[PDB]
């Protein structure tokens, strides 16, 4: 696959854009996990699938019994890996672009984390869209976080919900979803 458009998908707590703590997500938002699953799995073309790219630490954080993520091509990046097709669902690679050379019959490509991957790949011009779940809490400072997004948002434009809807197709997008003390909304951003 040559120069595909790539999307980053992440959930962050405003205003600092915290995304983790000691290797885990600092929240368990049931509806959000379901949205992640649907957006990253659904395709429109016929015999295609989407590809999810992640850092080695992220891969290792998924219980072995629950990986690879089903119904998607999984690509794991490590600076120590040789470009290798493990099986039909798993690819090992040392760079995003090399990994993409190994794929065919992929519709969309998503970067799913973690922090290091995100903070590095945001500056790669292959990244054309950001799907950011913006999470709000009454006392954000009470949530322990050690990992944050460092995205140059001044170079990106948040699109209206209509554009997000068009992006996701059929997926139901509820507004101001509440789960415990968290309130969240899905958003789409494109480069200026
Ligand atoms: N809020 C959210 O939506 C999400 C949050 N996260 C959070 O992220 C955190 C984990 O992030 P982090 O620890 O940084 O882990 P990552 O998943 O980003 O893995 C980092 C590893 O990826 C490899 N890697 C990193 N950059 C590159 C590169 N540019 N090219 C090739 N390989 C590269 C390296 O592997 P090697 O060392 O083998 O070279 C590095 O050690 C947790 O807190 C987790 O909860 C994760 C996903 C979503
Ligand atoms: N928005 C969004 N983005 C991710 N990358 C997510 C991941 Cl990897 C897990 N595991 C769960 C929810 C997510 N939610």
């Amino acid at each position: 696959m040559l120069k595909p458009n790539v999307a980053i998908i992440v959930a962050a707590l405003k205003p600092a854009l915290g995304i983790g703590y000691k290797g885990k997500m600092p929240w368990r938002l049931r509806k959000e996990i379901r949205y992640f699953k649907d957006v990253t799995t659904r395709t429109t073309k016929p015999n295609t699938r989407n590809a999810v790219i992640m850092g080695r630490k992220t891969w290792e954080s998924i219980p072995q019994k629950f990986r690879p993520l089903p119904d998607r091509l999984n690509i794991i990046l490590s600076r120590s890996y040789e470009n290798e097709i493990i099986d039909d669902n798993i690819i090992h690679a040392s760079s995003i672009e090399s990994s993409l050379n190994l794929v065919s019959d992929v519709e969309r490509v998503f970067i799913i984390g973690g922090a290091e991957i995100y903070n590095e790949l945001i500056n790669n011009s292959l990244v054309s869209h950001l799907l950011i779940t913006e999470i709000e809490h009454p006392s954000p400072e009470s949530i322990e976080m050690d990992t944050f997004l460092k995205f140059p948002l001044e170079s990106w434009t948040k699109q209206p919900k209509s554009e997000l809807q068009k992006f996701v197709g059929d997926t139901v997008l509820e507004d101001d979803i509440k789960e415990g003390d968290f309130t969240y909304n899905y958003t789409l951003w494109t480069r200026k």
